[PDB]
């Protein structure tokens, strides 16, 4: 029989699927503010399409974010979400009122506990391999709170081509066995086993069918890595030219 | 400015997204149904995470299917729509009430006159060919009102790769010049290069854009010949475990 909430449960991302920054828009073209940089000041953007879409979406079902950023990174996305959300890659799940889930956190530490140092000196050797290499990165560990979760590799040549080669000399120097790779636009991060949006996904659904039972369950999304949870989702969905859509579009023809 | 509604056009696929069949389910699961079939009986059905989904769709944004379904085949689906329909693999609008697009039906009429004798002589050619390398099919042309559309081929072996068999026979004989192709479970189709989902949608899509303006569109679609609609839409989606969604596992690892 029924029981609890009916409506549809959908797992979003963020960047790239609700909002992008202004280098991956056309000039002049409207917009509203998404997010905001580390100073306050927008840098991210949702064209008039984007916005409808998720005022429709937030008004009609319950959406739950499901991003890369950090708690920090995600607390200055400017949309009023009011379900909670998973962050760091899965590493975090917050309430609806923003504080952290101490249960997962607790789940996490144990997963995590044999990377605590790997992480670290892997950005160090990535950093130093790139220079090596000759480009221009940068990187850090994201962690929260003292528990370090993966590391992320950036490059300020205005050439995403550089992150391939170095995920190509990495994986050749084996210093990513029981890891896993995520590479979309100018980010490319490396995250051990038990961290993955697929798992804090799967168990936000397992406490979910606890309260409202078998519910239609959506998940939206732009990175090839994004289908693991969204593998988890009834349908899942994707912006029409999505690093996804664009791979899809690529193997029919 | 705003003008018109701004809640999204959904373009939903009907078969295998919304329902199926009895034997595309597990045996004694609860459902309710969905279509009839020809001698007013039950035959395609929606289990309760599909009916509590379409609901919700009908309920939240304006929702047109986008069928192969003939006007006839249509008229027993048994679901509330409301904002007319797309039948015949884009041959075919209706409005909302259920009649004939007039205007569709003559820009129809023009791309697919040279088609009008070649259709029957197609599928005569198909069955006849299928019988040949020995399998028990079955086809038929589609047609509305006079005009036809496109060939149907089916099999009763429960062997849906004998279908594979004959295309891949009819291709060489080079049959098939000026058309494209639908291949998808028990189902085989031949069309005339005018007739399109696709097409029906753009046409649909430039209507509603002098009423409605730019408003967002979702498309919804289960076999990999659905991309032509879905990808005219600014984000597409698919059952989890669709043809779709299955090549894009494949495509991935
Ligand atoms: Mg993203
Ligand atoms: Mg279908």
């Amino acid at each position: 029989g029924h029981m609890g909430t009916n409506r549809p449960l959908v797992f979003v991302d963020l960047d790239d699927t609700l909002f992008q920054t202004s280098r991956k828009m056309v000039e002049g073209t409207p917009r509203t503010t998404a997010t905001l940089d580390v100073h306050g000041q927008p840098n991210g953007y949702m064209n008039p399409i984007q916005h409808s879409f998720i005022s429709w979406l937030l008004a009609s079902a319950d959406v739950v974010p499901v991003t890369a950023r950090d708690v920090e990174a995600y607390s200055r996305v400017k949309l009023p979400f009011t379900e909670g959300a998973i962050c760091s890659h899965g590493g975090v799940m917050l309430h609806s009122d923003g504080s952290l889930d101490q249960d997962w956190h607790g789940q996490m530490a144990k997963s995590l506990w044999a990377f605590q140092d790997r992480l670290p000196a892997l950005s160090e050797a990535t950093l130093r391999i790139g220079k090596d290499m000759g480009y221009s990165l940068r990187g850090w560990v994201v962690e929260e709170e003292g528990l370090r979760h993966y590391v992320v590799t950036k490059q300020n040549e205005s050439d995403d081509a550089v992150l391939s080669k170095v995920l190509a000399e990495v994986q050749a120097r084996g210093m990513l066995e029981g890891m896993h790779i995520h590479a979309n636009g100018n980010n490319l991060a490396f995250l051990p086993k038990g961290l993955a949006k697929r798992l804090a996904v799967q168990e936000w659904l397992r406490r979910d069918a606890k309260i409202n039972g078998d519910r239609p369950v959506l998940g939206f999304g732009d990175s090839i890595t994004d289908l693991g949870f969204m593998g988890l989702c009834h349908m899942w969905a994707t912006p029409a030219r999505s690093q996804l859509a664009k791979a899809v579009e690529e193997m029919i023809i």
